[PDB]
């Protein structure tokens, strides 16, 4: 058996950090997350993620490095982080219930989704 891929990204703008407040299910709901979204068949992850935040947040980015470690997220899901950067457009938040910049000081209090935990470290150095 083969994993679903899961791809997230890292948008990083003037040494901060977008994150994303989800709005569901209920369980994730409230929660906070590197925005993106499930890999259609077909698609590379490049062109998943960068669909996803153009759906989800309505800009344009440049898909770049991997960020962290793969995740486990389930038995049948691997959740995966890429740096992205803005070519073009200001987030908005159509999907989720809020948005957020944040800064080094401010990842490791979060109220993370619990699968992106795992990239509390990777995105502190992201940003310093
Ligand atoms: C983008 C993302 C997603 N995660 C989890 C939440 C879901 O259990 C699963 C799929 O993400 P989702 O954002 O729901 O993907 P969609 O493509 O919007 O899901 P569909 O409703 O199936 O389209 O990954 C997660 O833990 N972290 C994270 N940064």
């Amino acid at each position: 058996m083969t994993k679903q891929i899961v791809v997230a990204g890292a948008l990083i703008s003037r040494g901060t950090l977008l994150v994303a407040q989800r709005d569901r299910p209920a369980e994730l709901a409230g929660l906070w997350e590197l925005p993106g979204g499930k890999v259609t068949p077909g698609e590379s992850d490049a062109d998943a993620l960068a669909r996803e935040l153009r759906e989800e947040l309505g800009v344009d980015v440049a898909v770049g490095e991997r960020l962290g470690a793969d995740v486990a997220l389930n038995d049948a899901m691997t959740l995966r982080a890429y740096r992205v950067t803005l070519r073009s457009g200001s987030p908005h938040p159509h999907d989720h219930r809020a948005l957020r910049w944040v800064g080094a000081d401010e990842i490791d209090g979060l109220a993370w989704v619990p699968a992106d935990r795992a990239w509390v470290p990777d995105l502190v150095a992201a940003l310093s």
